[PDB]
């Protein structure tokens, strides 16, 4: 009534800023420029044609009128300033932690480390590389183990992984994987779900009492133990190989610092979150999980692996190695943990877990003062304490008296982690909380002398770790701004320029949807927090629901899956799971059409799923005519059919409606791969044409940064019929993260995008981003064949362009291309994907015209380039497309001896003369890296 | 005592990690190492060496204990939490403002934009020297004059350097400075305070009704006024031009995008804030004020100057143009007192110029305007009377002495805060932060009820927005390609990074200035500036609502005073030299409290820094030096004469403890009981307190009155060239004419604690460091000093040296000897140093021909390491030119620097190889910073003078 009519008249004065026009970049000047070199007059017109008129939204999508930057930071202060930041001591795999402040302003909120992908072009991604060889070598160091990955999404699927990697190595007809009953139960909970589609018998109980009476192909301990114990799992590792089962440890590695590690107690994997790191709580995430294990089953290993190889001038360079359904993982994550070993050396984090442990046994010793029984013979940082049930109540509300969450365990027990962050006054409000009184029978300072820390010999750790230079020459604050500034520089970022892969929508990041996440409101709440106190969070949850269940058109939206490939999985699940509901147990086929994501059949598989690839036709379309053959070749038998809309190709289809029809009509769900949602907000929406349950990638289409190679979320949306068994946050399927709103704190971005932007402004970024991609593909098609072009010759949000002509013409390859654009001043689109010896092209509709304009213009040049390999003006193998790229050292130092100038090669274009960026190495020795394989810092 | 308790079993469990080890550079192995190299078994042998043992502070600081990193913003946070963030309409030259959060993280929370200093060396500095003449062409188009400079401290201060201008350039005998009743009041105190010690009279009253009887060489007005009336000042004008005086206006440059400019009303100077573009309120700072005149008045224009100029390729290139108008070379001839300004805070405020252009600019004010209109015509209906006939956003509102009390403590409890003017009027700014919502809010307070007799839309169709022909703006403005380019986030993001990566800073090598102090500006200590509590607050709010800065200010009162044994302290002056300024001004207060008014002369040792004798001059005191000897030190027997000569008009002696020349002089307190003998006080600059802490207190061995440089010493960051804060520590006999916060000198800042939001970055310093930390950090500044010393001195020759051959916290290596062997200059040597990718530290000054390096102690071993090694390079470089090996007009250091372009493009056709030029030393081939522009030409950027971007 009164708000209306403020509205009204707000409406009357002059323009404020409108984020829309910080997140375009084309302003309206500039697109009526793209639309002329295309034949339009305006966008909404292109459109028409673009959009197939039969999926086409009919109306205006139902969301909250656009904010400025300004009024939505407020309104999200608001709503965070509901969550309540205790000191919990829940413990169960999340630990307050230090994130030590030159590394939060200089990594986690500097967009020069958290905007650029996959380091897929490794010559200008040496900074996040070597960051991440370090968290390898800081892994292998701790766990004693031989090698270890770039990062996994969290702790349960990491040791969701290491089952797999167990059953894969397995050549017994063993089918059971035992699971230690103290294992954190989000960790036995997403480990019973990925077994479920599988046939995999999971048992959980006491490792004490396990008898092997049933054969096992592996065995999950976890170490310290939930509830605080640390046990001597030699014994069992050691019977657990006479059973031909492999053993793994999910392992606190702050705790290593002190304990023996897996690989010395003869553990075969161990896998853990890096969280206590340094890395906020987040809610849940993100956070990078470790995952390490012997050498002998390196093929095996899931996820990326970084390697040491050489360049073309001999010197040491990195590269990804070796190249599950996992993608995207937690790159970001892993690089603030990397840099807290490399902040604290060995010495300073041994000395973290040294205070925690003195910390924790001075506690113990007070409480047995106050007459609590102590569980734990021996103890990290964790206790299990005995109050008996009428007592427990009143401890644990006495301590929410004082901001303070304990863990309730069973009746009667209460147990609680302590952490960097505990200091002796924290000690003593738990003596207080547990006493009942401030007047303890004791002195704190009495209790030292009674303070006995050691570990018994066979849990004492001998060997060293972190002895590497990098992790003792960094430790002034000086130093370590210095490091990170070097590392950071050799990185081309989007503070750079346009990174136009395709399938990945390399968009504004924009400051004001970064800010929130490092709120302690948002960053520094336990994920399993009481419910009161994160009333925050709920509210934000509901709204993201709400508003991408309009986006999308489904009915419920599940926001726990925490990656895109997470988020298929969970969809797939989710089908399967409604399948069992109709007594359909034999429907296990899923029809996937042979252009898709590779993610889509890793996925399948995962979920018990046989995959039937459906036929790609002349056009590169979905052929309607397999699909339909098959679908009725497998009617009895149709799980799904997984597809992506636009096309992997980058095409609209006019036969998607009747491609869901043809599913349905054979009794299969649809899932809809969301990564090209991009083409589609607020002008087709999956639920619509026919599609069940979908995926959205939110550090694709949603604004989450794109953080080297993680983290990302991958939130599903399923019609009404599926929604009774989404994830837990008698029906549902389980748990797909390990957290129930898994990253939770980075959902906060795509909170802040959608409410910027606006209904409005939402669609105009997505008609943007087709108007930016056709732009490109009509400046390119004289000189590169567009592969793939929709009705009306028009692409979606991406085009992709033939490379192929010129490896017969002129003997140049892709990869040629891709690192000639480095001295360009670019990094290269999507090489080889999904078309082998092409490049797909995705602009976003965050990249101004002139910036669009100069890629093309690389890709002309280039063009000549090779026109003049072909036409024998230059030597086919002596030119700067083979020797690509160009460092500044290479052409200062030594004799130049090339039939091009150092001038052609390192200024090819005029604004590199404005800013020019180096290629910190030249190209890099594929080959020879995957040869050799070398995975830490001893090798660099 | 269960605290006592506490801190006893804290002392039991291993040890964390303190502050202190981040904050050094030299660990304990590198220290011993370095000792080893001097010849020193213990650093405390070296301190005892170096530190006259008579004015060695015998016992710890009173500080409390180290707490770290974590646990000290904690404890900030919990103070800060005290503050209140009101809707502040104040106003009074102070306006909430968004600063967009794009700007916010990459420049304001980017250590690549606030650690490194003044540009005095351009070539590696274009970044900031390019966004300070996209500043200097912003002022410059909205003000409608010819020439602006780099940033002034504050509104105030910059009114009274115009007033100082205006003086100075005066044809008459006038001694009177007109300056009108409604400019803000602060502005009128700061401008009486300036006045008083030059005798100028200050007329203050009614422009409409000023009679011109009384002569003036000048005339301040504000535009628009203080109650926010907007006037038309051509008339006045006019009859000022008759009169032969200048008119300077202080003009809201937001406002200046709907009002006709100073420049087309016939103003030849305007001043004013640049605060309201998107620098946040910061209880009174850090923002940068604005100075702009005609190009007739270059020479004695204040401050600093970007000018375009060209480099040895004949490419556009920016530098400091006109810098004989400085402290630095001119001392007391010099146009001002200034040095540090306000850089960082004018980067900020012209990239929102760039990101958001005329148009967004324009609409920004429009909004403001329209939203001020609506509220008038509101407040109309409810029967106030509305005062000002034309108005930008502020009202003056007729309540009545009855009703005012009771409508402000409404607003209150809506947490709004209005402005009291007199008796039953009150002010309302309105701003860029306001909605529709705020109107609302404001309508409800004054009707006294939540329904109104109107509804807003019905208003609209009465709103006028237009002012009358003769103030209506015609002209354009921000037409450069620059605040057109870059509005989109990406655009800015890479714009910002790309000027970024030009600039040489401390996140990538160390810059050790002399008389600077480079050490760390810890993230954990910058990081409060920007929490809203302390951000968002309006200098004048309330004391209510200030309760957290209340805490804050105490403490570091109580720690400054404790670090410099003085018994009270002013956390009020805004930069080291209006500290110098303030101590000056509490001095001279003093003698006239004695009824000696005749004590005017200042005692001033020839080695000082420029802005001494400067700030000297500004406080009426004729200055005498004071002769060095043989060794460098202050000439007692030279002092002791001129002291007996001057001993009836004595007034201050000013003097630089340990010395300009980086030396402990062992006199100094026989220097200071001389000046006391003959009825001087003694004035210490602080600049050089980083050899001082916890060794040795100002207070203590004879000083009246010291100021500190928090930007300096305490770790306050160098901004570029600003900001800083230069705080003034007092005897008790001087505390009663402290600046305003019957007996107080007035005001020296424009806002009470000068830019208060700052000051968190020292209170975290002194909270993490502790008393023992602090001194440890004294001392390692010395101890690297001394290794650097020990390691160049059979190089170049150390020019001065104190008692055991040690210096303090730097030394001065003379390299005139390279002159004359090899007709090498000291800036070739600066320039060389680019390619070894190091910032050359402070040239020729104070002595011309030489180098002073002061590493301070945040820099590592293998840092100063290269550093040296750098200079020995160079070194053997100009014995080839000695030795007839090399060209001496063609080598590297003649030059240097070398840009990337200059060794790819084009024939190369020098006596050397590319890689000699750009990889001279092994870490260059680890990481490389490149030189973005050749040498840059001096001379012909000082003849054309071109200050904005139509230039470049």
């Amino acid at each position: 009534a009164i708000a209306v009519d403020l509205t009204k008249l707000e409406e009357k004065l002059a323009p404020a800023d409108s984020f829309l026009d910080r997140h375009l970049g084309p302003g309206e000047t500039e697109q009526r420029q793209m639309l002329q070199t295309l034949g339009f007059d305006t966008l909404g017109d292109l459109i028409d044609q673009a959009v197939p008129p039969a999926i086409r939204f009919p109306r205006s999508l139902q969301l909250p009128a656009s904010q400025s930057e300004y009024g939505a930071i407020a309104q999200l202060k608001s709503i965070a300033s509901k969550n309540q930041v205790f000191r919990s001591y829940i413990g169960m795999g999340y630990y307050d932690t230090i994130t030590p402040p030159v590394i939060q302003r200089n990594i986690l909120e500097n967009p020069g480390w958290y905007t650029a992908y996959t380091p897929y072009q490794a010559e200008i991604a040496q900074g996040r590389l070597e960051a991440l060889l370090n968290f390898q070598t800081m892994v292998m160091d701790l766990t004693g183990l031989e090698i270890a990955n770039a990062s996994l999404l969290d702790e349960g699927t990491a040791a969701a992984e290491a089952m797999a990697l167990s059953y894969g190595v397995s050549k017994s007809k063993a089918n059971a994987f035992f699971v230690a009953q103290d294992c954190h139960p989000q960790t036995i909970e997403v480990i019973k779900t990925r077994a479920n589609p599988l046939g995999i018998e999971v048992i959980v109980g006491d490792h004490h009492t396990f008898s092997f009476s049933t054969s096992i192909f592996g065995a999950l301990l976890q170490y310290p133990a939930t509830d605080g114990a640390v046990y001597d799992y030699r014994s069992f590792i050691d019977k657990a190989h006479q059973h031909q089962a492999l053993v793994t440890l999910a392992a606190d590695p702050l705790s290593l610092t002190l304990l023996t590690p897996p690989g010395e107690l003869g553990a075969d994997i161990a896998v853990g979150s890096t969280q206590r790191f340094g890395i906020p709580l987040g809610y849940g995430g993100p956070h990078a999980a470790y995952f390490a294990t012997k050498a002998e089953y390196q093929r095996k290993m899931p996820g990326r692996i970084v390697g040491v190889s050489k360049d073309a001038h001999g010197n040491p360079a990195l590269r990804l190695a070796l190249q599950s359904n996992i993608c995207t993982a937690q790159v970001l994550l892993a690089v603030m943990a990397s840099m807290y070993g490399v902040y604290h050396g060995s010495t300073g984090l041994k000395n973290i877990a040294l205070r925690i442990h003195q910390l924790t046994v001075l506690l113990a010793i007070g409480l047995k003062r106050l007459n609590y029984s102590l569980n734990n013979d021996y103890f990290f940082d964790t206790l299990r304490v005995g109050v008996g049930e009428q007592s427990a109540p009143a401890i644990l509300k006495a301590a929410e008296g004082r901001g303070i969450n304990l863990r309730p365990l069973v009746p009667g027990e209460v147990g609680i982690s302590l952490d960097e962050t505990v200091t002796v006054q924290d000690l003593l409000d738990l003596w207080q909380v547990f006493a009942g009184k401030d007047n303890l029978p004791f002195t704190p300072e009495e209790l030292w002398s009674e303070v006995k820390t050691s570990f018994p010999a066979d849990l004492t750790r001998q060997s060293l770790y972190l002895q590497d230079a990098v992790f003792n020459q960094y430790h002034s604050e000086t130093e370590l701004l210095r490091y990170l500034h070097q590392l950071e520089s050799k990185d081309l970022a989007l503070n750079t320029s346009m990174i136009p892969l395709g399938s990945c929508t390399m968009k504004l990041n924009a400051t004001a949807e970064m800010m929130p996440v490092t709120w302690p409101e948002f960053g520094k709440i336990h994920p399993f927090a009481p419910a009161g106190q994160t009333e925050g969070y709920q509210i934000l949850f509901a709204q993201l629901e709400a508003w991408l269940g309009e986006i999308t058109g489904f009915d419920a939206i599940s926001l726990q899956p925490n990656a895109g490939s997470q988020g298929e999985y969970a969809g797939l699940q989710v089908i399967r799971q409604y399948h069992l509901s109709r007594g359909e147990e034999q429907r296990n086929i899923c029809l996937i059409p042979e252009s898709a994501h590779g993610t889509n059949p890793a996925s399948a598989v995962m979920c018990g799923m046989q995959v039937v690839p459906v036929k790609c036709d002349g056009e590169g379309n979905i052929d309607v005519e397999d699909l339909t053959s098959k679908a009725e070749k497998y009617g009895d038998r149709l799980a799904a059919l997984m597809v992506t809309y636009p096309s992997t190709h980058g095409v609209f289809e006019a036969t998607i409606g009747t491609i869901c029809d043809i599913v349905h009509r054979f009794g299969g769900e649809v899932y809809m791969d969301g990564a090209n949602m991009n083409a589609q907000v607020g002008l087709c929406r999956p639920a619509d044409f026919g599609a069940d349950v979908c995926h959205l990638n939110l550090h694709k289409t949603f604004c989450i940064p794109h953080g080297g190679g993680g983290p990302g979320m991958g939130p599903i949306g399923v019609k009404s019929h599926l929604q009774a068994f989404l994830p837990r946050t008698d029906q549902s399927i389980g748990m797909i993260s390990a957290a129930p709103y898994g990253s939770a704190s980075i959902l906060v971005i795509s909170w802040m995008y959608i409410a910027m932007m606006g209904p409005q402004g939402l669609t105009k970024a997505t008609e943007v981003a087709i108007l930016s991609a056709n732009y490109m593909a009509k400046r390119l098609e004289n000189y590169y064949p567009i592969l793939f072009r929709g009705n009306n010759e028009l692409v979606a949000h991406e085009c992709i362009l033939d490379l192929r002509p010129l490896k017969k013409q002129a003997a140049i390859e892709v990869e040629d291309v891709a690192k000639r654009l480095m001295d360009f001043g670019f990094h290269a689109p999507t090489v080889s994907w999904p078309v082998l010896g092409t490049m797909m092209v995705e602009p976003t509709e965050s990249e101004s015209l002139g910036e669009l304009d100069r890629f093309c213009d690389a890709m002309i040049a280039i063009y000549q380039e090779a026109q003049a390999i072909t036409h024998g003006e230059i030597d086919p193998a002596d030119n700067p497309l083979k020797n690509a790229p160009h460092t500044a050292q290479s052409l200062i130092c030594g004799e130049w001896n090339h039939p091009y100038s150092q001038e052609e090669a390192a200024y090819p274009a005029p604004w590199t003369k404005q800013f020019k960026f180096w290629p910190a190495v030249g190209r890099i020795n594929n080959t020879y890296g995957d040869r050799h394989l070398v995975c830490s810092c001893e090798g660099m």
